[PDB]
């Protein structure tokens, strides 16, 4: 029962340590992307960079809030009061669609397809938020399911339909596509897991470890994703 | 790997339960001594009650305070944050000298002895506190060791210099003094161990169980101790 992290602010919450580091990393990656932004000319590249840069950015915005306890609230469930960081879902509400877009634009698919990926992938983040806020223990597990269903559907498409369009294109796009797709096919899945066992679910894991882990996932899912992306020749 | 007790305040602290029963119990004993205290036409024993009554009194105070999270600080030790209840030390800093002086009176020894007995026992607590708030796992342990040696010096005198100085007096003062110094050596010794495996040290045991065992030791080391003393003839 010894929490991991530090109470930098003194707000009781020891996760601010991890929440803090996440902000720094998000910012840096963000800047770092902008820095490599002043060096491109291609209209395809200046398009990937566009999307891919808002991600680590919006993240930074979300992580700053949580650090200062902006996106925080309580949710009376059963008898306890679960600390719920909503900023996360807002962060995710946008950072996934975009992160997803990169693959889509990388696979070159119709607007009706992309308009489907994002419709689902949005349904996920929102339902998930609903979960987080559900007052009935069954409900939370329920939403947590639907949400996960979605996540799978989204992860489905990425590996089939999309994996194919990027395969049709040159193996330089494919390689890059599949790689970034592998990464998501991993980090991403880990979320609902960590969610269901963390303070939003079982409570088997303390908020400190969770927020930490979450940040590690986040940074990798975002900055790392881009670093692999903006480095590929596929962006060209 | 789940903790006992309950979050009686909804502040993420399930040890409040034990902290609760402790205050409930500490007072129950405190006043007990008061209600049984008046009516003493004597002036020797009345001197004992005065002392013995402040024990579960000052403690009641402390538990209450810890109950609301008053004597609770966050000690940072590496990547972990420890919820160190510092009230306990303030509480022992006063109760143990007292509890101790009770025995010294029961033996009747010069101030040079008492002013040594307490002096050590006082150093015993203040050091244990310095350990509680230490940031280096080596330091914590160091100070814990020091505080442990002192606790031996204290227990030392109590079993030799005073044990005998209280045998030269009435066999009924001895019969009870020896009975108080028996339980004092069994209960007291259990503290540095509890400390070392509980969140203040190794962290092998959760703070929930800890506050429980610590509450039981406390109540017994005080209320029990006292009750044995006041029910005695030796204090006449
Ligand atoms: C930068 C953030 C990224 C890449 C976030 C991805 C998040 C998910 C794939 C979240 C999925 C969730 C479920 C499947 C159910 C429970 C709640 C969520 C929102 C954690
Ligand atoms: C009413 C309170 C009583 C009888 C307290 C007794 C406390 C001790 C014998 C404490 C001993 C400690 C050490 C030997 C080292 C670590 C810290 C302490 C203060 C827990």
């Amino acid at each position: 029962t010894a929490a991991v992290g530090a109470d930098l602010l003194g707000d009781g919450r020891p996760e601010t340590l991890w929440l803090g580091i996440g902000t720094l990393l998000m910012l840096i990656g963000t800047f770092y992307f902008i820095v490599k932004g002043w060096g491109v000319t291609d209209k395809e590249a200046r398009e990937y960079y566009s999307i891919t840069i808002l991600v680590p950015g919006i993240a930074s915005a979300a992580y700053l809030s949580m650090f200062f306890g902006i996106g925080l609230t309580e949710v009376q469930v059963g008898s306890e009061m679960l600390d719920i960081y909503y900023a996360r879902y807002a962060d995710w509400l946008f950072t996934t669609p975009l992160l997803l877009l990169d693959l889509a634009l990388l696979a070159k698919v119709d607007r009706v397809s992309i308009g489907t990926l994002v419709g689902v992938d949005a349904l996920m983040i929102v339902t998930g938020l609903v979960g987080a806020l559900s007052h009935t223990p069954l409900a939370r597990y329920t939403w947590w399911l639907f949400s996960t269903i979605c996540m799978i559907v989204v992860l489905y498409f990425l590996a089939t339909s999309l994996r194919a369009a990027a395969k049709e294109r040159g193996p330089e796009v494919a390689s890059t596509f599949n790689t970034l797709t592998a990464l998501v096919l991993v980090l991403w899945t880990a979320y609902p897991i960590l969610w269901i066992i963390g303070t939003e679910g079982a409570g088997v894991v303390g908020l400190g470890i969770e927020t930490l882990l979450f940040m590690v996932l986040d940074v990798t899912a975002k900055v790392g994703f881009g670093f692999i992306l903006l480095r590929s020749r596929a962006i060209l």
